[PDB]
């Protein structure tokens, strides 16, 4: 042992809260263990976030974690089998080596925030999705469409928009919506921000939130409560994820009691932006 | 020389967008110069953020770079006259070792935003602050009552109220602002995050925005063109303030040309949240 800790820096700043909770208790964790920090660039391929990976571990940290953006799963699965020393992933889920990953359910998350819409009454449900390479947004859409399926609703593929996490792509969403001319008392974004801008494309064609068309929002980010309305958001437990995360690896580094694995899925907060049609 | 950057990690994460982006170039200027970055915990205090700097000063980093939550200006200074390896401070004026400083304007800032207001013909302005111990809260807190005295309106000390830099207690200072029954056809909240707050309190007691009450705010955060008004800001220049910090190590450290040094204030984007009374 080196006496030191690895973190990958990654395209993820401002991607939820994920990244910088993990920095702040992996912070937190190395100064209480009295080990050494360390940061790796991951710039912005999935080649550049192994070179990452990989220069951490020549340098020998004890340990790395890392929530990635571009890497795969599978292949960090592979540089796990090669070396001793644990690679963390956060927000991701592993196929071999799962202890080594914490995740969120994101589908059955999904899933169960549609599930209640539709037993509020709502049949003709609108969705903004993430980018689509993400693993997030391909999971929430997958929800989405289980939850239809499940409850006897046909998959209208008009009522999918594209989005890019951002306010101004969860507007450009409802543009489409509208000038296909889907008909929908419901809309589900994939975050809060894009949420946001949808609601804000919809006022300003003259479709009134909630009556006309209840809104969703995933993150439950600390502005939500003050909208008009104000925004029904999934909360993410991201906090109890990155406990576990430190809590795993402080297990696997200097062993002690174990704790039994958790596994997590988010909440619907119900909000004035989410009625019965 | 032991080819190894410092960052203090603070209490300063969600403040804005600073310590994030002050990461993000200090990882990317340490891999692009061969060096390595460590991370120090400044944890929660003045006293555990100057051990942090100690800590790494200690294992003999070449640099260190800090966003200081708790710790003073004037101590820093101490610690720079006593260390070769220079200590980078961002947001924050420092009294004599000011190249090691990065920071902006924020009374000057918060002056020429309350400027365009009183020039729209606002008279009467509410302030919201941030918390009563940050040093950006008493500047904005201060150029708003710079603002006032050169226009020659009077200083009325019930337009003013406390807040958290939250939106719930932008919410609450407008709800106190109403209850002691104070007159206002506009309102500085001191960012964006309780103007919004701020918004959602007007609205619910029935008080229409821009047409009663005109807001602003502070940060120009993504979601402030998205608001119901679109909320009017000021935008701090962040990155430019990120990219001079990391030049002038570079130079401290390396060598070469330099940028002479900048200092740095920001403006207010005028959005449909505001606009001139009745």
């Amino acid at each position: 042992s080196t006496q030191t800790l690895g973190l990958v820096v990654t395209n993820t700043l401002y991607h939820g809260i994920y990244f910088s909770e993990l920095l702040f208790h992996a912070a937190r964790m190395a100064e209480e263990k009295g080990r050494q920090l360390l940061l790796a660039d991951g710039k912005h391929s999935a080649e550049e976030e192994r070179q990452a990976i990989q220069y951490l571990l020549d340098l020998r940290c004890d340990a790395i974690m890392i929530y990635p953006r571009f890497l795969s799963v599978d292949e960090i699965d592979d540089i796990i089998d090669a070396h001793s020393q644990p690679i963390m992933v956060l927000n991701r889920r592993l196929r071999k080596n799962s202890s080594h990953s914490v995740w969120c359910d994101h589908k059955q998350t999904s899933f169960n925030a549609v599930a209640e819409l539709i037993n509020a009454g709502h049949q003709e449900i609108a969705f903004l999705t993430g980018s689509m390479d993400s693993p997030t947004s391909i999971e929430r859409l997958a929800g989405y469409k289980d939850a239809l399926a499940q409850h006897g609703i046909a998959l209208n593929e008009k009522l999918i928009a594209n989005g890019k996490w951002t306010p101004a792509s969860g507007a450009e969403g409802v543009e489409m919506l509208l000038e296909r001319g889907a008909k929908f008392s419901a809309l589900v974004a994939s975050n809060d921000d894009m949420a946001i801008g949808a609601m804000k494309a919809l006022h300003e064609r003259g479709v009134a939130v909630p009556e006309q068309v209840s809104v969703i929002g995933f993150d439950d980010i600390a502005i939500a409560p003050y909208t008009v309305p104000a925004l029904s958001s999934v909360k993410i437990p991201v906090t109890e994820m990155i406990q576990e995360i430190i809590g795993r690896l402080i297990f696997m580094l200097d062993g002690g009691d174990f704790s039994p694995p958790k596994t997590f899925s988010g909440k619907l907060i119900r909000r004035d932006s989410l009625i019965a049609p």
